[PDB]
């Protein structure tokens, strides 16, 4: 069958790149080796099947995991549990009109300082693994709604601009094939500082997918159904529960 046959070929090119002691190749190899086959489909259906693409989206995948260790070496599904009880970040039971997973962040009363950048940023790479094992969401992949209406001066004082950057390369480098869009709604008038920060890093094809709504949700709700959001991000919903999430991943 085709399916077993580009997953052969994948895990060959894999092998090949490797024999060229190219460091980030040979690391691809090594980060690899314990994966089952419907990790690399994935990949592979992302690509239509075009097994070169495949494994450059996989390059992209192990350099994340290779720049941002922290994230990943001693991670604790126990603690990445607890992080996703406590709301960071959301997920939607119900695909957007375009089919998507929707992701959610409500940045008001959010305190580094109990629950910190990286934290949050594993528990979105734990949710997205999860995520990416459902077909539909391998082709039509997620969004992200971020609700700043509390965003203060003093969280806007205290991102770290490495913090980010982690952030772009998550989505520029590990989940590109994926990530479709993300809606900031009810920001704040210095949220332009902080946006001037991150843009020098992000490609021209990320920057088309960052969409910026302040008060004026009349755009916004033609995107993502009004009836399916919680009513913490203008919905019609029962306010965002991060233990519904929890349950369903654990
Ligand atoms: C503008 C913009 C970004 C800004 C993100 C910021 C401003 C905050 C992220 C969320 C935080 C504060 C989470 C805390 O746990 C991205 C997504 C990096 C890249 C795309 C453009």
């Amino acid at each position: 069958e085709t399916r077993e046959e580009a997953v052969r070929e994948l895990q060959e090119m894999v092998q090949a790149q490797a024999a060229s002691g190219e460091e980030l190749a040979v690391a691809v190899a090594e980060r690899v080796q314990e994966k089952d086959s419907g990790f690399f489909l994935r990949f592979i259906r992302a690509r239509k099947f075009n097994v070169g693409r495949a494994y450059e989206l996989l390059r992209g995948y192990v350099n994340f995991r290779l720049q941002y260790p922290e994230l990943f070496d001693s991670l604790s599904p126990e603690a990445v549990r607890c992080t996703i009880e406590a709301g960071y970040p959301g997920v939607l039971s119900s695909r957007d009109k375009y089919g998507r997973v929707v992701m959610l962040f409500n940045i008001e009363n959010w305190q580094s300082q109990e629950i910190t950048f990286d934290e949050i940023l594993q528990a979105y790479c734990f949710i997205l693994e999860k995520l990416l094992e459902n077909e539909e969401t391998q082709i039509n992949g997620f969004c992200i709604i971020e609700n700043f209406k509390g965003f203060t001066m003093q969280q806007a004082a205290s991102l770290r601009t490495s913090d980010l950057r982690k952030m772009v390369d998550m989505l520029q480098d590990s989940f590109p094939a994926w990530f479709k869009a993300i809606h900031f709604i009810h920001q704040p008038w210095y949220f332009t500082t902080t946006y001037n920060v991150v843009k020098p890093f992000l490609k021209s094809k990320l920057l088309e997918r960052v969409f910026v709504h302040g008060d004026d949700l009349s755009g916004f709700y033609q995107e993502i159904d009004e009836n399916i959001l919680p009513s913490d991000f203008g919905g019609t919903l029962p306010k965002y529960d991060g233990k519904a999430v929890a349950e369903q991943l654990f």
